[PDB]
């Protein structure tokens, strides 16, 4: 939103759109960096990736493999030359079907089944999916454990800076708590490596799915026939499953007050229709669940991006821990 600025990204699309044969005809900045070009009767995406060119093929070759095998993903349109891309200086531009949808409710019961059911639409459609030669795999396959450490031991380090502000309530109350959720996050990571994570990771490798790593509400969408459309693949690699419903529901439920188990269930439940999960699998997925994932990105607005908050959402985020801790211990 800006005078001269706006101008400026509207002439990068129109020069950029030259390289594919597509009748631009209005252009309009909407976030990376999104167009929505409007052609004689229905519109096309253009987007400029931001990401290096080595993660920015990877992923822009699983949406390629996903959309011609049948998944929801926005298909890529070739340019003149025959490829799905076009590069110019360190940028990679590429065209996209725009999908017309609504976004998702996540307080309406059926759409947070639909926004589930997708998930294990993408998870099952992706297994077969590798680069093509020369484009590396980006893989997080069995690195939970080492994850954790240094999370564990970034914790630890974060001690050092809050012993430099000696007058902040939010400092004060880390320095006396924070060592019982450090302990408890090594005691986790000690029930992952009991758990079948290591083979099931191993069996993985082999055949891999992708993960997300950003799926939500603002990547998903319901279109026409109730067919439910996953957008934004930047930031796709090879994970468990799982992570996508630990980053997806956890968050969801963080709370001060009561566990919505009712919640938990219906999106467990509607994942597992499509996609069910052994109950080993489950037992990853709730150890994985019990890490102090939200609590750290907590603290990590405290010292790494210095916001001055209040001692109030540490608490709040020790708390949601604590509630957490007690409404998966049976499933561990
Ligand atoms: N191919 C696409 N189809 C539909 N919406 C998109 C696409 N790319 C980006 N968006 C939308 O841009 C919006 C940001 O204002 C998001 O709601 C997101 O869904």
């Amino acid at each position: 939103l800006s005078a001269e600025d706006a101008k400026k990204l509207t002439e990068l699309a129109e020069n950029v759109l030259q390289g594919w044969d597509v009748q631009a005809e209005k252009i309009d900045v909407i976030q990376a960096l999104v167009w929505k070009v409007h052609t004689d009767s229905g519109a096309v995406c253009l987007k400029r990736i931001h990401r290096p060119e080595k993660k920015a093929l990877f992923s822009i070759f699983a949406q390629d493999y996903l959309a011609k095998k049948g998944m929801n993903v926005p298909g890529i349109l070739p340019n003149k030359k025959g490829s799905l891309y076009s590069k110019h200086g360190s940028f990679l531009f590429v065209v996209y079907d725009w999908i017309e949808g609504r976004p998702f409710e996540l307080t309406v019961k059926q759409d947070l089944e639909f926004i589930m059911k997708g998930l294990a639409d993408f998870h099952t459609a992706s297994v077969g999916y590798q680069p093509p030669n020369g484009v590396p795999i980006f893989t997080k396959l069995g690195r939970w454990p080492n994850h954790y450490t240094k999370r564990c031991k970034q914790m630890e380090t974060w001690k050092l800076m809050a012993e430099a502000e000696k007058e902040d309530p939010f400092s004060q109350l880390y320095l006396q708590e924070i060592d019982g959720f450090i302990e408890d996050g090594l005691r986790i990571k000690d029930r992952l490596l009991q758990s079948t994570y290591v083979p099931w990771t191993e069996q993985l490798k082999k055949s891999p799915n992708l993960c997300h790593q950003d799926y939500g509400t603002g990547n998903t969408l319901l279109g026409e026939n109730e067919q439910i459309w996953v957008i934004d693949l930047d930031t796709v690699s090879f994970d468990l499953p799982i992570r996508d419903l630990r980053k997806m529901i956890i968050p969801l439920l963080d709370t001060t007050g009561v566990w919505d188990d009712e919640t938990f269930n219906v999106m467990l439940n509607a994942y597992e229709s499509r996609a069910p999960l052994t109950e080993e699998q489950k037992q990853v997925m709730f150890i994985d669940m019990l890490f102090p994932y939200e609590l750290y990105d907590v603290i990590r607005e405290k010292y790494v991006r210095k916001s001055a908050l209040p001692k109030e959402e540490l608490e709040s985020a020790f708390e949601y821990e604590r509630i957490k801790a007690n409404a998966l211990r049976q499933l561990i």
